[PDB]
């Protein structure tokens, strides 16, 4: 078992629930990969009696006479059909587990807090498009954010997917250009090259909101403008420089992962989009200062008027952490939910804590616990992590184009 | 099985086909990453012929005279008395090699340029401290530093090792208190409470020099007062926050490492400190501001009036980023060799495209390469990166304790 030390405090203690990881990552003993962003009846049956026993743990009737009905239930399912089917209390489970074992999210204090929107009923792209705006308005909750996760359908044998092809619910166009440049979020240009080819009629802002492509089984994807209202924003403010506002910046409110698969007992469910909140670096570090993304660095810098000749004036950290201030501030103005990356990484320690004494461990991908700025200012810099995959579990899975 | 790599500014993909050839191997496995954790007779034969290979091929004398005729020298030494020793350049070369190994090391670009002392004709701890003394003030050389290893004699069976107690030639002292409490760095508590107990009349500073404890084979260590006028030393003030030069703080010019074990061809020498110059990010950042090292960052904020009473004010941040431009301006001022963290990392990126072509990869360990303020504001926070052991190599070595 492991040995794991925070360097700060001193104290070690060991990762036993790493023994029981099941699927492999991409290391060797020859070599390290854990830098890299994305490194049958029979099988689908053990998924699924491990995910059971699991249940039957939490609600204390391991072992118990509803324990061997349901594993014998399941079984013949999937004999008789090729798959099974989870009772509503196993999935919210199950999603909530997901969460909890979610290696590369820092916010799984939260992990038991989750709102489980059952759609396994849905029939079409329309009544897709319904629970989701559904799922945006109780989340967003006019800025007091709650955690949920919508659950459609998931995969069978017989018919396709349902699928969001949106990465997020909320996204902001990025708009090719003239002179080969891109305007609004390079993140976005794909999506945003395929709204337009489905019949999307384009803007040409920096913020414009996308629409949503939703695919049915066996459907085209089809295209769904999300209500103006449903779309709650932030326009950045910095509280002392006053021309900051005049950048015309903005985000969105909520988080809405929309292109993760989720895996519950050997069943997946490649719809099944959630919501939290933002920490604000995610915002104001990467969102707004990666070269890639929006990339204001250097101008808010020059109207800070910070010396941009020389590294060593320290102008990027300097203006970075003015665009952190904005955010915090102006989501703060607003009644929108945030927290900033000393709130969430003191929160994460506790979250370890208290996953060492439940299960023996925590899974944990430490560069990307560790926020992108001010690293070792936080607790979770100090901290030793073991990175492994325990199911159930949201996974990667490819864009449907 | 050649590990694909991607920068994410850029988008561009590589290949580490160097990484087929890792020896040690290291520690993570498929079922788990521990990529974050800091610390994870005759077959001498086997990893000295490899290192003779490798010594020819860098020269292009592959396969040619005077590659054949070293190879049976070194058999023959082996055979006649189990070891053997390393010609002058190769001696050389090796230590460069260890160098352009080190997978933590964010200064690599300046691996080609490094003087190399031979000190294997070594006897006693007087006889040290003149060949550490030297080392010191080359590598000092008033201020425009100059990076430097100084080679004692290597190991051998029997007879006791050479090793230098102190886990660097500069370090500060730190003493307890009527509780606990340590004045001075908390990181030396171990081998200052070494140093008085072998004879060292201790100060009552913040920032006092420790001395030397030298270990000739198998005899006790002997302490060594290092020349005053040999330490180097920078006060520290801000450019801008004429309060900063009160508070005391200093910093040492030469990081000079002389606890790890330079290993090459097989042969182990648990004496070898090898020296270059700061990334003001290690002095600023971690050894001023470190919550279990200095840990000056509360008091800096006081003084500069931020409100510590929230951390979304990123109090912290600001306070860390003016300790840090305290640290670039007062090296520049006093003529001292420093790099800040965005030149250096961009350095290290141009190292890695060199060694791609020379090589085909690079061994990189982005927990270390990334620097631990601003991280996604240098280039090596958006490239993937594999990590795997070459030889020859610096590794890790017990306390001589
Ligand atoms: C409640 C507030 C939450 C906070 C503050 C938070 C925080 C974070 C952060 C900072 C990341 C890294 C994202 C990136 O750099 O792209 C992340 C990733 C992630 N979060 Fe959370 N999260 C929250 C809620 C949730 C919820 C409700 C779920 C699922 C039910 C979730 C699941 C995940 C997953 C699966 C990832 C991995 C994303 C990826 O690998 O690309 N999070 N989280
Ligand atoms: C000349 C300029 C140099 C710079 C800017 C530099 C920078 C760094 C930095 C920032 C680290 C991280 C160490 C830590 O965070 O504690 C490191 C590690 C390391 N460097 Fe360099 N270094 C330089 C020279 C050298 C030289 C001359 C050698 C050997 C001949 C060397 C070998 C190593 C090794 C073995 C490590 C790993 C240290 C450890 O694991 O504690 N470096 N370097
Ligand atoms: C729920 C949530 C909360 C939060 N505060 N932040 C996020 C950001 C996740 C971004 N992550 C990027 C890669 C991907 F697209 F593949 C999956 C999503 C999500
Ligand atoms: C050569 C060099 C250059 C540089 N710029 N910085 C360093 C810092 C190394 C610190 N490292 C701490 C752990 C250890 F003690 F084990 C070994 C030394 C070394
Ligand atoms: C290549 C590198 O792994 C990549 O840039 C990672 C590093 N850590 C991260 N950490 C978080 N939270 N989010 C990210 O997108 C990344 N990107
Ligand atoms: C626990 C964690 O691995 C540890 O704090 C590491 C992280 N990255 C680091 N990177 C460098 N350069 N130096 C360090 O001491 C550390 N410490
Ligand atoms: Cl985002
Ligand atoms: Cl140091
Ligand atoms: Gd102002
Ligand atoms: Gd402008
Ligand atoms: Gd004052
Ligand atoms: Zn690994």
């Amino acid at each position: 078992f492991p040995r794991v030390k925070n360097w700060e405090v001193g104290s070690i203690t060991y990762d036993t629930l790493s023994a029981q990881a099941q699927q492999d990552g991409p290391c060797t003993p020859r070599r390290c990969l854990g830098s890299l962003v994305f490194p049958a009846p029979e099988q689908l049956l053990s998924q699924a009696r491990d995910f059971i026993n699991q249940y039957y743990s939490s609600i204390k009737r391991s072992g118990s006479q509803a324990h061997e009905q349901r594993l014998q239930e399941v079984e013949a399912e999937v004999a008789a059909t090729g798959t099974y089917q989870l009772r509503e209390s196993e999935l919210v489970f199950g999603a909530k587990q997901a969460w909890r074992n979610a290696p590369r999210c820092v916010g799984r204090i939260q992990w038991g807090k989750l709102q489980v929107f059952d759609a396994r009923d849905c029939r079409s792209a329309q009544e897709m498009f319904t629970y989701i705006c559904n799922h945006i308005k109780y989340a967003t909750n006019r800025g007091n954010l709650r955690s949920a996760i919508t659950v459609f359908p998931q995969r069978c044998p017989g018919r396709g997917d349902f699928r969001i092809w949106n990465s997020q619910l909320v996204r902001y166009a990025g708009y090719r250009q003239q002179d080969g440049s891109v305007r609004g979020d390079p993140a976005n240009v794909e999506i945003t090259e395929l709204c337009i080819q489905h019949g999307w009629t384009p803007g040409n802002g920096r913020f414009d909101v996308l629409p949503l492509l939703l695919q049915a089984p066996d459907e085209p994807p089809e295209l769904f403008l999300l209500p103006p209202e449903l779309v709650l924003e932030v326009p950045l403010e910095h509280p002392t420089l006053e021309w900051f506002a005049a950048l015309g910046l903005r985000w969105y409110a909520l988080p809405a992962v929309s292109n993760m698969l989720l895996e519950i007992g050997g069943l997946e469910f490649p719809a099944a989009p959630f919501s939290g909140w933002y920490m604000s670096t995610e915002i104001g570090t990467r969102n707004l200062c990666d070269p890639h993304r929006y990339n204001i660095l250097e101008d808010v810098a020059v109207c800070m008027d910070l010396d941009t000749r020389t590294t060593s004036s320290l102008w990027k950290d300097k203006a970075a952490v003015e665009i952190n201030v904005a955010v915090l501030h102006s989501y703060q103005l607003a009644k929108v939910t945030i927290v900033d990356h000393h709130a969430a990484t003191a929160s994460f320690m506790k979250h370890l804590e208290n996953e060492q004494k439940a299960r023996g461990g925590c899974p944990a991908d430490w560069a990307w616990i560790v926020p992108p700025i001010s690293g070792s200012l936080t607790p979770v810099f100090h901290q030793e992590m073991v990175n492994y995959f325990l199911s159930p579990a949201f996974r990667y899975q490819p864009d449907p184009w």
